[PDB]
């Protein structure tokens, strides 16, 4: 009977734990920023017909460079952001996680550093470590926004190889203005990855509008997992100068994107207008949830995403368990006093708010 | 926008002058270059896949099941049947192709300050993935017969104490199986882990290294794929069989939710049609014998193969020979080995086209 301790694991992996929210089958799941609406019937029927057409070629490797997918991603970005781009500017992988892994491999790695503004997406430092990129944590301000004076000073002092800016931010929900992003890009010596996972939830312009001005520095990361209602499809992408595609082609695993992954995303993309209509509904529920939390007595951080960061508990994890006891699974993001709730359909939000009303009285 | 190229980006130095891996994507009517099973998925498999997608597509807004437990159950059922070795989900791990399986194992057990040892010529992604994961690669030469020279192998493993040893069997590109006794000899001298890459195992009647897992639980990992005999390259599903402790190890390095909902569901569908699909192995194996025999009759040097491809020579310029095949409508693989090319076995009409071309080409003395 052997254990992990008996295998010659890398030392730095000893005592580490596998990443991911608990997979708990409770009634109300508001913990991973998924769009709560199921894919449309029209989208599903299109997917079914598409699989029926392409399934007879599943014995063959997929198209290695995902050209058709990249064409359709470029068409989306051109329409969505107003910045003319083509497949040459687009690159796709298995989730943002793989996009970010590839970028870290090409531009981070041993002897290099990535800088982020904490608290932000927990996979950023995890992926940095996983690629042997040293992570530099710069604190956001007391309002949970980027403190630009500290940000610019620390970038200037550390000269990081990569800077992450997540906007809208996970977990806090705030947008870093494009003017502020420009200030950061200008001091950053290497590349800046602007993680726009939640961009569709904000009416303000995409960092794609800065690509023409900063081609040697700026990569804009996007996903189909959130607003695009397609997390199960595992499709992340970036938009950048075509030089960046050449870069990641050197580190990507050959045929990293399956035939079905490509074909499914293409289908989802041609139903984007209908699917993304859900952003309107979610924004209205975000407003309602945030206002109700404030009415209840909670400290709520303003958000431009599909989630709300709120506090202030003495023991957030106890509060988290108290929601869970009530059938509501939200996210403990490892931040003192605070939890993160995803905006769901109205019935889910009501259940969350009902639980929140009970829980504030427990003074946890 | 200012006009720039890759030279203007702050790329890692070691990546300068590198080239993207992969056979050229040439639209030729006879493609025999990536070791794919040439038979299309069965009507019954496709119908099942279509129905399954109609059922699970309504859940694609959600992240997939992170640990692919059902898939791992069904891979474990397959391996138990296929190799005669009782395993469960606890012994199985899946990823997006063997390539990602190998990447993850290299991350957990290779990496900076560690080494991986291979017997060249073997699968060209072993050293590439090594480099990609900052694992130093040690190339040990196979013998004149393209098989592993065991004296040299055991000597170098003893001398170098590699963190990882790769043994590919059947070997790509040469096709030879390394006997389980020889694999056992390698495992016993290896100090870290040994990854036995059985990508082509289904094509050889010989026993799997899964039969050695009980005896060497702290060292042996057996890598497998659905891309070759399993007729599912487009599904990108690779996996390994090992002691459960290795699942624990790779869970520390795998990207969360690395396997999509459709990838898991499609692989499950494929697995339930395995007996029918893997029936094609019999025809492929006999066509391989026919193809290799004709190449020899024609006058080529052919390495005896137990896989779905044949490695043959001896050209003055194998790239010229490769272009001569291309010119005749037949795409095979230049595996970057002087004098030699590798042809995948196709359907009989494809194999006949390959052999017709080979008969013309030998007369050109290229
Ligand atoms: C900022 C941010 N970026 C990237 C991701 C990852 O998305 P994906 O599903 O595309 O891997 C997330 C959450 N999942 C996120 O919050
Ligand atoms: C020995 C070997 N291992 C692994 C692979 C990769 O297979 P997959 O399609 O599962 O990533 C190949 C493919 N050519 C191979 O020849």
């Amino acid at each position: 009977k052997i254990t992990l301790s008996d295998l010659p694991l890398r030392e730095e992996l000893r005592g580490e734990h596998a990443y991911g929210a608990p997979q708990l089958n409770v009634d109300i799941r508001l913990n991973t920023n998924e769009n709560p609406y199921p894919p449309s019937e029209a989208l599903v029927a299109d997917l079914v017909a598409t699989v029926d057409k392409i399934a007879t070629e599943l014995n063959r490797y997929p198209e290695r460079d995902a050209v058709e997918l990249r064409d359709e991603l470029a068409a989306y970005i051109t329409k969505q952001t107003g910045v003319a781009v083509t497949r040459d500017n687009l690159w796709a992988a298995n989730g943002s996680n793989e996009i970010l892994q590839q970028l870290l491999q090409a531009f981070g790695g041993p002897g290099r550093t990535a800088l982020g503004f904490q608290p932000s997406y927990s996979m950023h430092p995890i992926l940095a470590k996983g690629t042997h990129t040293e992570f530099i944590a710069v604190s956001r301000g007391a309002d949970f926004r980027i403190d630009m004076d500290v940000a610019l000073e620390e970038i200037r002092a550390k000269q990081p190889d990569i800077v992450f800016v997540t906007t809208p931010n996970n977990p806090t929900g705030d947008v870093t203005s494009l003017d502020d992003v420009e200030r950061i890009i200008n001091v950053a010596p290497g590349i800046v990855i602007v993680d726009e996972a939640y961009a569709e939830f904000s009416p303000s312009p995409s960092a794609t509008t800065l690509l023409e001005k900063y081609p040697t520095k700026l990569v804009v990361s996007r996903t189909m997992s959130k607003a695009f209602d397609f997390a199960g499809g595992r499709l992340g992408y970036f938009v950048a100068n075509p030089a960046f595609i050449d870069a990641v082609m050197l580190v990507r695993l050959p045929y990293h994107l399956s035939a079905l992954s490509q074909a499914a995303a293409i289908v989802a993309l041609r139903h984007s207008a209908d699917t993304l209509g859900t952003v309107e509904k979610l924004s209205v529920e975000r407003v309602r949830v945030a206002a109700r939390l404030e009415e209840l007595g909670y400290a709520v951080v303003p958000s431009e995403s599909n989630f709300v960061f709120f506090g202030d508990f003495s023991d957030q994890h106890a509060a988290w368990q108290a929601f869970l006891d009530r059938g509501v699974l939200i996210r403990d993001v490892g931040i003192a006093g605070h939890l993160r709730t995803t905006i769901g359909v109205p019935e889910e939000n009501d259940a969350f708010l009902d639980a929140a009303a009970e829980i504030i009285k427990l003074n946890l």
